[PDB]
């Protein structure tokens, strides 16, 4: 990020898969912080977005625990572009989405949640998720249970493809970075 050597999106352009190796092998490795973390991503805040671009990307990725990011599933996010991989993206977004820990969907909690990641946009997004997971979600939710299992979220994000793909889209590499924070 930052600093005045080459562009973070010329990096993206060439994008192979050890990238994320180069960053463990390169510094300090052995947990990152929000400060380390701001630093090897970009982004531009201004207001309340602020707290929602780096609590959506931190609680996100906090995989069920918080205060710092433990590398692990770094290349795996790096597979969620590099390659398709249809499949590996489709974890993702039940992994990110859902409670903090908790795969279970409450349909509030979720909602809320789903909202972070569609709040990861400073200016207005094309087509935000919320409403996307608002008619999918009531969809599955024939029986009015009020709340969703994995599996419904599986079948949510395989049903229509098309919106799924959209999401896809938000998942990129050189904006999930932007949205990561400055």
């Amino acid at each position: 990020g930052d600093s005045s050597s080459m562009s973070a999106t010329e990096l993206s352009a060439c994008k192979c898969h050890q990238w994320y190796a180069k960053f463990m092998t390169e510094c300090p490795s052995g947990q990152l912080t929000f400060y380390e973390f701001k630093k090897f991503f970009g982004l531009k805040n201004l207001s309340e977005k602020s707290n929602a671009y780096v609590n959506t990307m931190f609680k996100t990725f906090d995989i069920d625990d918080d205060g710092c990011i433990d590398f692990m599933e770094y290349v795996a996010a790096l597979s969620l572009v590099l390659k398709g991989g249809v499949q590996q993206k489709l974890r993702w977004y039940f992994k990110l989405f859902d409670m903090d820990g908790s795969g279970c969907i409450d349909k509030d909690e979720l909602l809320l949640i789903f909202k972070a990641v569609q709040a990861i946009n400073g200016a207005e997004p094309e087509i935000s998720a919320e409403d996307l997971a608002d008619i999918v979600f009531n969809k599955i939710d024939v029986n009015g249970d009020g709340e969703l299992s994995l599996e419904e979220f599986m079948e949510g994000i395989s049903a229509d493809e098309k919106i799924s793909e959209m999401l896809t889209q938000s998942l990129d590499l050189t904006r999930i970075v932007s949205n990561i924070y400055n």
